[PDB]
């Protein structure tokens, strides 16, 4: 159930 994701290395907090 993918909702949102905010990786530190990717620095992307938008979608899963």
């Amino acid at each position: 159930v993918p909702i949102i994701y905010c990786n530190r290395r990717t620095x992307k907090c938008q979608r899963f």
